[PDB]
């Protein structure tokens, strides 16, 4: 019927979109982690420029 | 034949819309890996001077 | 166009539903460009300050050491 056609169409799209969505979410989390590490480095560099003079 | 055909047409037209998405993602992944390596080297360098 | 007309309507529908993917990718690309710039500035700052710190520490070690000899 129409309700099973939707499920087959949906699963056919998912064969391609699930991996793109997975790749994007893993990039987003790694990029958020890197931004946090870079923020902490800027905080550390700020605390050690007083010792220069 | 009806549904198998429809799925193949739908899949193939989407797959080609994704070709540039896949290229963009692979280029992000390599740049992000390069940035993570540069940030790790900065953390090791900065640990050799962070005590007091 | 029988299946060619169907492919072009499906293609135009799918292209408009992929806009969130394009938006997500655009926003990743700009954030990644911004951190690469922040990472570049940190590398130049560590290059210029660390020879100053190692020398300033050496000079303090000589000054303390030699003031206590004399």
């Amino acid at each position: 019927d129409i309700i099973w056609d939707q499920l087959i169409v949906k699963r056919t799209l998912a064969d391609l979109l699930i991996p793109i969505n997975r790749q994007i979410s893993d990039i987003q989390s790694t990029l958020s982690e890197v931004t946090t590490r870079v923020h902490e480095i800027e905080r550390q560099l700020h605390e050690i420029t007083p010792v220069l003079k």
